[PDB]
């Protein structure tokens, strides 16, 4: 169902738009499977620097909460969705290439947990955000409880989880979730401002840094420096360290 | 020396008030044990689905650093005033049911740590927070420093820990010290607007996230994915999933 | 190389100033060591209560990302270059009293890594933060990837590290990078004001709270809670509690 084009300065920006408008980008197993293949075949591709994560068309980014609901099973098979859900939520946040959740339209349900998987959660001002997983009696399982609370904090993380109501993109700008609130079709052009300003930088000083921030939150301050100095030492062994010193 | 009222749609939400009005609902030895006994020692019943908390009177919530000066004892007699409040701040936030903090005017000193021992803090335009215990030679109460830095952050906590600054309640929302801001007169009804919404959704949908949320705030992220999976699996073993 | 002054009420505030304004006060391997002895290697004298740090010139605090950089050989010495910052950032973070950063102008690169190590940051209206160290080719040196993940947030800290650019004080005010933003004409005077409220406070309460918080950010809430209680009864034998 996925789509992709590869074009930028020196050939390529990995535009990924989940294309299945009938169910409004609902996150099933297949829409969770092909993401791995399209993001792990992209793992060893040296011709793509920056990745933008957007939704197809003009309807929504992902609306799998109140649209995709077939979970009438025993609880044993629920873990298989939990294991598969965690196989997709973190594999986007662990791709070395900087990925941006270029959110447009509705981004609740799976998209509520998928949007928080990128680096900068820049979203369309049309985005109505929320986590309507609790309204059916089940807390989010793909990582919406232990990843959100480290982004906006804990004072506000309770409000959008305990309640289960939809909030706007402008309202989300006061909590630190969305790092920039900007229009949707400009977000197509305005992301390219930030999708090649990133590319205009080095090729190793960005992804190697991504190995330090994405793993320094799980360790204390002293151990956090323990990973950063080697990364400072590792990027110190690149031809890009001395090329741009002019 | 207190009171509690429980009623909601299907009789789910509760309301507890510190009904000691004479000294403005301060925190001391005799009241702290009441708060730990009233919430019933780490757990509550199934009939109650949410516990709203505020201060009776429409005046200050708690003047815990203005008239409470029972602190002339030996250094071996301070554990009972330090550990008990930690126990007081241990299971107010960790009870197996959501708690909403209807902040109500003053929260100076020990009263603030009780407020920080709550989930959601619906504020009002009359509050005057602050922890001016450092001005007397002692850190804030019963876990102010560690909790506050986890809510607001590492930058804006030192500015309140070191100073004991006054600050208003409109700029308290500027730092994330509270969650929602509404007029004081409508605060009682506005707090109900959230409680009935937290009551009408589900029970297992919150209690299996309340346990998950209140355990992963300290450890790593992969460990944070540990309890959630077992909690998520546990929440599919109830008919509420099919409802 | 350096110039420091000390004059206020209670005789406890220190105005540490970097005195290399000709070269835009950019950090290197010889001025960082000059700032190690200035704070006296994890401790200081008994004549201080507060600390103020700000580069001399009133034009740029410590801009040292694209104004001064010499390392283009001997990649093994990068740890030797990275260790110096860690020794210069662990000393300030641990130091007995809080350090007030009255940054006025540019603060990028290694200089950006200095204000964030301070307890409280107050910036002038024309503040230009953000590390362009990524444009050079290597990630930030003595933190950046670490010290910014507990101040502003995990999402709004990626933007500065990845892109690499300069923003204004009001944006840093909005994101929370610098707590309070004041006009350049009312910052150096105001830095001498926030400290003076501290300077009239308890001597043992401010020092203990800094120790209690700076080592409680690194563990669990339950297991970092011990830091406060241990320091809680450490100030119950000094006259500050009673007098």
């Amino acid at each position: 169902h996925m789509s992709l084009v590869t074009t930028s300065t020196s050939d390529g920006i990995c535009t990924v738009k989940i294309n299945r408008p009938d169910k409004l980008n609902a996150m099933n197993t297949d829409v969770a499977k092909e993401l791995i293949k399209t993001f792990e075949e992209l793992n060893h591709n040296d011709d793509v620097k920056v990745i933008i994560l957007t939704g197809e068309g003009e309807k929504a980014f992902s609306a799998g909460a109140d649209i995709e609901y077939m979970s009438k099973i025993s609880a044993d098979e629920s873990v298989e969705y939990a294991k598969t859900g965690q196989l997709v939520t973190a594999t986007v946040e662990l791709v070395k290439q900087p990925t941006i959740a270029a959110v447009n339209g509705f981004a609740l349900g799976g998209g509520c947990e998928l949007a928080m998987s990128c680096d900068i959660r820049i979203a369309a001002d049309t985005a109505k955000l929320g986590q309507p997983e609790v309204t059916i009696g089940v807390p989010p399982g793909w990582g919406g409880t232990q990843r959100l609370m480290r982004i906006v904090g804990i004072a506000k993380a309770k409000e959008l989880v305990y309640t289960g109501k939809m909030i706007k993109a402008e309202e989300a700008k006061e909590i630190g979730l969305v790092n920039h609130v900007v229009p949707l079709a400009s977000l197509q052009e305005e992301a390219l401002k930030m999708a090649q300003q990133i590319a205009g930088n080095s090729t190793m000083g960005v992804q190697m840094s991504k190995v330090a921030i994405n793993k320094g939150r799980n360790a204390d301050l002293d151990t956090g420096l323990g990973l950063e100095i080697l990364a400072w030492r590792n990027c110190f062994t690149h031809p890009d360290r001395q090329e741009r010193m002019t």
